């Protein structure tokens, strides 16, 4: 937990979204796969509404590229102040912001609505209304009087829950906790690491709860969801860079019933 204090946003981005784990040219890379999962889901025109909340966004934005065209009010979050700042720098187009163009581009490519990436980024930057601190450990993750429209029509979270839970039970709770933020009949799009027990972020070393695909499924069920879709990406050996011990990545499309 306190370990997340030494968490360096730039070391994290560099380790996971810079080449080779970030190259999008090769179709069999985790990047193409993940953006594709997101794109396809939203393309079914079933996950929509007005407001959408991104849990534990960290310093990344990709997780919303295909999503931003379906929700006009978007709320980004994260426990660390450093991250919320790193996001602001990208959102305001301030200097030293991480470059996500490559991703915006591939997202536009995958969607195939002939959209240029500048337009896609413009839309995202516009629909992201706020960036609020959050804590998935508290029963009311966002707090008491949150500027964020509640309950949201949909939720999105990539690599958070399992990266902040010491064991399955915690994982389960933090899932129940955020579930409360989602309006019934709503949609949840969760991404995460499969069987990962640790990952580096600069000086900080995070101890994760290694979880499988069935454990993730069952956990979603227990928290009151119906698993619309669940896919797995087994990490190739060339993407095993030393920054962690992840085995694969998962994608879930759940709906609060
Ligand atoms: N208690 C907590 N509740 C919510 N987020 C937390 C948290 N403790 C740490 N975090 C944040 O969860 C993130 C895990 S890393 C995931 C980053 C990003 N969503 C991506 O897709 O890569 C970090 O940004 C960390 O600051
Ligand atoms: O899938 S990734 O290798 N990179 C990656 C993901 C998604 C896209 Cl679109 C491109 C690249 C990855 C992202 C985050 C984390 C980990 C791995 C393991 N550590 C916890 C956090």
């Amino acid at each position: 937990a306190s370990a997340y204090q030494r968490f360096e946003p730039r070391a994290y981005l560099r380790n996971n979204y810079a080449p080779p784990r970030g190259d999008l040219c090769n179709p069999n890379g985790v990047g193409p796969w993940a953006l594709r999962c997101l794109a396809q889901t939203f393309a079914t025109g079933e996950v929509s509404g007005r407001t959408l909340i991104d849990i534990g966004s960290g310093p990344t934005v990709y997780q919303l590229l295909s999503a931003c065209s379906h929700f006009e009010d978007i709320t980004m979050t994260d426990f660390l102040e450093v991250n919320r700042q790193e996001l602001g720098r990208w959102l305001q187009e301030e200097p030293g912001a991480f470059n996500w163009s490559m991703y915006s581009q591939h997202a536009c490519l995958i969607e195939g609505k002939g959209e240029c990436w500048q337009d896609k980024e413009r839309q995202l930057r516009a629909r992201v209304k706020r960036v609020l601190p959050i804590d998935v450990h508290q029963p009311q993750p966002l707090g008491a009087g949150s500027p964020a429209p509640l309950p949201a029509d949909a939720l999105v979270s990539a690599f958070c829950l399992e990266a902040v839970s010491p064991d399955l039970a915690s994982f389960q709770r933090a899932l129940d906790h955020i579930t409360t933020l989602l309006r019934p009949g709503g949609h949840l799009l969760l991404i995460g690491a499969l069987e990962e027990s640790w990952y580096l972020a600069g000086e900080a070393r995070l101890t994760v709860v290694p979880v499988s695909e069935e454990e993730v499924r069952e956990a979603l069920v227990r928290s009151g969801y119906k698993v619309r879709d669940l896919r797995t990406y087994i990490m190739p050996a060339h993407l095993q860079t030393g920054v962690d011990d992840v085995k694969g990545v998962f994608f879930a499309w759940a709906q609060k019933v």
